[PDB]
């Protein structure tokens, strides 16, 4: 199954892990994992999160092929679980001195939702991507500003998150890959750059 070869101790996670555009299980709703968890789902969490390591590392991503990315559902990888991986870089300043912190948001979420949101929505000023897709899709991923998550982390232990800005936007994209909702479909039909007058657009 996808999961046995994933989860092999040599195996790294790279572009021919990554469904396509097409395949059904981008549009399943993603199965609840249950805890404690499973070795498999445990080691499934921690390779998500190695990949996107891999793909924010220059070397890392040139010796595998990785395009740079911040986020991974399971669903990406054929496996049809409520489990997302996101890391969010911190930038470095003018002077070229790193962030306080490496990152805005480094986690393994388990079972994630959103429990509540801003009436105000928010977009990308950049559009969305998706490792899935290989295609140029252009327009405003309507989103929703700021979220309150719930999620469980792999010692089954509840958090519960506010999130704004890129993080907010990052999480909502992943959370709808376990739900089956694909980035394009929060993208208006007729006109792709619409504003709806109070819209957040992030820089
Ligand atoms: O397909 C992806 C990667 C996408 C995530 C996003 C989260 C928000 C926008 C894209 C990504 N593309 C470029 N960087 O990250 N995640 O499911
Ligand atoms: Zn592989
Ligand atoms: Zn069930
Ligand atoms: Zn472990
Ligand atoms: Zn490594
Ligand atoms: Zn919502
Ligand atoms: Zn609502
Ligand atoms: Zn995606
Ligand atoms: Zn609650
Ligand atoms: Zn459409």
């Amino acid at each position: 199954a996808a999961i046995d070869k994933l989860v092999k101790a040599s195996h790294l996670i790279d572009m021919n892990d990554i469904i396509r555009e097409g395949n059904p299980t981008l549009r399943k709703v993603a199965e609840e994992v249950t805890f404690p968890l499973s070795e498999k789902e445990e080691i499934l969490g921690e390779k998500m999160m190695q990949f996107l390591k891999h793909s924010q590392d220059p070397i890392m991503a040139e010796k595998l092929g990785l395009r740079g990315g911040v986020g991974l559902a399971a669903p990406q990888l054929d496996i049809s679980k409520r489990i997302i991986a996101v890391l969010v870089p911190n930038v470095e300043d003018a002077q070229g001195n790193p962030p306080k912190e490496a990152y805005s948001l480094q986690e393994v979420m388990y079972n994630p939702k959103v429990v509540s949101h801003s009436v105000q929505d928010a977009a990308l000023s950049d559009g969305e991507g998706c490792l899935s897709v290989d295609r140029e899709v252009p327009g405003y991923v309507v989103r929703h500003a700021r979220v309150t998550i719930e999620y469980f982390d792999k010692t089954g232990e509840k958090h519960r998150l506010k999130l704004k800005g890129y993080n907010s936007i990052v999480v909502q994209h992943e959370i709808d890959h376990i739900d089956g909702i694909m980035f394009y479909d929060r993208i208006n039909e007729k006109n792709p750059f619409a504003v709806k007058e109070g819209l957040l657009i992030l820089e």
